């Protein structure tokens, strides 16, 4: 068994990543870290310093905490001989991904910039289907009620938080993933709150490199039921990927999917990829958010209410 | 030698770009595509496409047009199986540029992303001496006046379409890579772009970079680059022009920044190399991601 610590235990830790953990054979949860939570039957600490201190035979870290702090965590668990998985983003800004990947291919380590929604059941069975067809057009539309997503969380509002981006990310994950073709952006319009640094809805036009027009709708300002779709037009007609990745048709008749498990999938791959001597670190999906706060126009809404 | 095009012919590649080519053995000038402007003594045309589709044995073209049409001619370049050079900044979002890169890639051809001001006299002499010291922190100062359309525009770069020059010779300079902790974007009220920022940014081994760029009115115009050492402080001035190390001024030579990029450009053709480094623009992407953005007067 691979011995695992994580760091930051919140919300997404304790909704996927220890149930995950915890079923998949290859890993030892042996630690966590969190400044405010513990979690029984593995020894706590306060902080990744004091973790990385103490456990000298602790193989692999995994982070769930918010990624202003991915790459100060990052770098202290790569510099202390870990195997890093980083939740998305893979961080703040590029230049920290790219820093951290040479650092453990500098120290060959795994690091692993991992993207849930890529793993949802639709998505390789999308990636085949397209392959081999013209592509026409993708619609993108990703919204949902972000109380009910990141309740009381403020890091999301913050710079380096990426607001609407943070779940819109997963639709580019899975629109570089099945679409063959690299993705270039044309224009983007960020709508961000009078009382938060990030977008709080966007609209995104790009093109991949054949000139298939992508158009992308992120919102969070939405009611109870999430709208988390991709439709392909194809010369074979529409490919819909809903429910973020959980739902599948092709040409208007539904295909049967595996059960979803995004997270079990992560870990099972996390530990093939050390096990592999191997590292996996997609920044295209960062790269795209990247050049839309750069080419993006901005524009103020009302205040959210933070 | 190599068969060269220019598309755009505009005061850059009038004073620099054609001059420089003029003077470089190893280019012979075929042929410009501009649609306002003929250059004597070659044949011309009013876009690349059209020279592309005539100068079939041309070997390399040189891309001097804004980036916001230099992507699409770039391709059209490259899928011609001709050399491309471009001017600064290499694309108008990263994207382009690694779909540029990668289809160089996969034909065997030299992309050349040029920084112009990373060939001042100062950069190389200084990456030199920084090599092998102890440096412990550094200070980019980047000020004038703006009032001496397109940079206001939603990715017009603002006070970064000048500031990256700076970037440029800052990142060629240190020899360690660097990450931006925190960014401030001061942006005025009317426009899409930032009148002045400050970048936080740390190299590998937690060296503090400091960067501050103004395009207001404040004090006197300065472009400066002070890196302190063991040995002492290394500063830069002029826009690269001027070297001073540990208080001592270095002679340097004369200011020939497209010359030094057109021999580079023949020598990777030469070495079948490509030398497309972005850096300077994804930090300057990592800004406007991770900046906090404030808000000033109307300009
Ligand atoms: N919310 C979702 O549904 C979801 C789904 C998939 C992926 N994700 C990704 O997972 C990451 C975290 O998501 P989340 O919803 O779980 O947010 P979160 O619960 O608000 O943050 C997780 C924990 O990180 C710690 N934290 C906050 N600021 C910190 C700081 N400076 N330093 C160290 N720890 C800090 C906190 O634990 P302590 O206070 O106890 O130290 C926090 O409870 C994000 O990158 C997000 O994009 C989220
Ligand atoms: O430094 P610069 O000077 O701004 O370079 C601009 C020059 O490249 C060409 N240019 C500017 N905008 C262009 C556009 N949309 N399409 C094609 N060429 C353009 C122009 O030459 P031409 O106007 O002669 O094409 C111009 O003289």
């Amino acid at each position: 068994q691979v011995s695992l610590g994580v760091v930051g235990i919140g919300k997404i830790a304790r909704d996927q990543h220890l149930p995950a953990i915890d079923a998949e054979p290859g890993f030892k949860l042996t630690a966590c870290a969190s400044r405010h939570a513990e979690v029984t039957g593995v020894r706590n600490y306060r902080d990744l310093r004091a973790l990385l201190a103490a456990e000298r035979e602790l193989d692999a870290v995994s982070l769930c905490a918010p990624p202003q702090v991915r790459y100060a965590q990052a770098r202290a668990a790569l510099e202390a001989g870990k195997h890093v998985m980083l939740e998305k983003p893979p961080g703040a800004t590029l230049g920290e991904v790219a820093v951290l990947e040479a650092l453990a291919r500098e120290r060959g380590l795994t690091l692993f910039a991992t993207w849930h929604s890529r793993c949802a059941s639709a998505v390789e069975p999308a990636r085949e289907w397209l392959a081999t067809r013209a592509i026409r057009a993708v619609q993108v539309r990703w919204k949902a009620d972000v109380r009910r997503w990141h309740p009381g969380q403020q890091w999301i509002w913050e710079p380096g938080g990426l607001g609407v981006f943070d779940p819109g990310i997963n639709a580019l994950s899975i629109v570089t993933r099945i679409l063959p073709r690299e993705l270039v952006l044309r224009e983007a319009t960020l709508i961000v709150p009078s009382d938060v640094q990030t977008p709080i809805a966007a609209e995104l036009d790009c093109a991949d490199t054949d000139g298939v027009p992508v158009r992308a709708e992120f919102d969070w300002r939405h009611g109870p039921v999430e709208q988390w779709e991709i439709a392909v037009d194809t010369a074979d007609g529409v490919l819909a990927i809903s429910r973020g990745g959980a739902q599948l048709s092709i040409a208007g008749e539904p295909v049967e999917l595996g059960p979803e498990r995004e997270y079990p999938a992560l870990y099972a791959h996390f530990h093939a990829l050390i096990a592999r001597g191997e590292s996996d670190v997609d920044v295209r999906p960062l790269r795209l958010v990247a050049d839309a706060f750069l080419f993006g126009r901005r524009v103020q809404t009302d205040a959210f209410g933070r």
